[PDB]
């Protein structure tokens, strides 16, 4: 095939939930390699398979339901933050489809912050009541995604120079993406190559393959990661800025194969933000240079 498979399953530093600061220490020389070496992280975390495959399932079972129904919660009728993005569900519109960068984006999407699972603001966290099965496992899964992705965050910290602050990711600002693909046709492509704007995302393990990383050299890959353990962390492009461009955002895509009539793809992703509020930073020339923008000035830039 063009694009060569790459084993992590048996590879990669195992990493237990139950023991996540210890093991998270001692996989960090090896972490460190990954991002320098190939430009995104991987760690094996026994069980998080089943946890994320369970909450998939009811977020597909949430997205079938006749009552309640998941388009009683779109994101225009969800109480949003004043400052933040946008949380709650994005249905797949049929007629004027969302664009992802000018491609129109073949799926139905939540957007769980961590805000919602506060009920923050107040009714936000209405869909998590309506669909208690997938609102219970969405925020385990968030929870453990946000505890994994604070610690690569302190890996790539550590790799920075010494004055390099804590990369302050808000509970709050971070949202755990659970996708459902659809309409899909005759498409290979579900998602064209991009990166994250925040500062790191934590891919959790999906139904299928297809999601595909460019390595330093431009060689695209495809992770091995349906049906196992295995987590993937991107840098985003707050990292890649707070780090004066040492840290390119880890560019990836998703590709698929023709599947049967309406076969249900699954995937999920937390992506982890800084406080909107909070003044940007640099480190540039060996130590920080504080700005005057936001981290929300650097999401609207775009
Ligand atoms: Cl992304
Ligand atoms: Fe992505």
């Amino acid at each position: 095939m063009d694009v060569p498979l790459m084993e992590l399953s048996g590879r990669a530093p195992v990493v237990r939930l139950h023991d996540i600061e210890a093991d998270m220490a001692a996989a960090t020389d090896a972490i460190r390699s990954q991002l320098t070496g190939w430009g995104f992280m991987a760690a094996e975390v026994p069980g998080i398979g089943e946890r994320v495959e369970a909450m998939m399932n009811e977020f597909a079972a949430a997205c079938r339901a006749t009552g309640p129904s998941l388009s009683d919660y779109a994101y225009d009728v969800v109480p949003q933050l004043a400052v933040g993005g946008t949380h709650g569900f994005f249905p797949y519109n049929s007629e004027i489809p969302r664009l992802a960068n000018g491609v129109p984006d073949p799926k139905e999407f939540i957007h769980v912050s961590g805000a919602m699972i506060g009920d923050q603001p107040p009714g936000a966290g209405d869909v998590l009541r309506a669909f208690p099965a997938f609102g219970t496992r969405a925020a385990e899964v968030f929870d453990i995604a946000f505890r994994l992705i604070s610690l690569f965050g302190e890996v790539v910290r550590g790799m920075m120079p010494p004055g390099t602050p804590e990369l302050d990711l808000s509970h709050d600002a971070t949202n755990l993406r659970v996708i459902h693909y659809r309409d899909v046709g005759d498409r290979e492509v579900l998602a064209h190559e991009h990166s994250g704007i925040q500062m790191l995302g934590l891919q959790l393990p999906p139904s299928d393959q297809g999601l595909q990383y460019v390595l330093h050299d431009g060689t695209w890959v495809e992770p091995v990661i349906a049906g196992t353990d295995v987590v993937l962390c991107n840098i985003g492009r707050m990292l890649t800025s707070a780090s004066d461009g040492r840290f390119r955002p880890s560019t990836h895509r998703v590709h698929t194969k023709p599947m049967p009539a309406g076969y249900e793809r699954l995937s999920s992703v937390l992506f982890a933000y800084p406080q909107h509020k909070a003044r940007q930073w640099k480190m540039v020339d060996g130590e920080l240079m504080s700005l005057n923008a936001t981290w929300g000035d650097f999401i609207d830039s775009r």
